[PDB]
């Protein structure tokens, strides 16, 4: 889908989640949740807060 810029670092808590660095460009996997929204970086896929990234349309 889209792309979105990780605004801050995040480290995985829970085991759906994912961790990002501040910088990345992540690809969008699913967004109809308003808290978490599943991205891919690196090979894997999982939930970050969508606060924490940013759309680039």
């Amino acid at each position: 889908k889209e792309l979105v810029l990780a605004l801050y670092d995040y480290q995985e808590k829970s085991p759906r989640e994912v961790t990002m660095k501040k910088g990345d460009i992540l690809t969008l996997l699913n967004s109809t949740n308003k808290d978490w929204w599943k991205v891919e970086v690196n090979g894997r896929q999982g939930f970050v807060p969508a606060a924490y990234v940013k759309k680039l349309d």
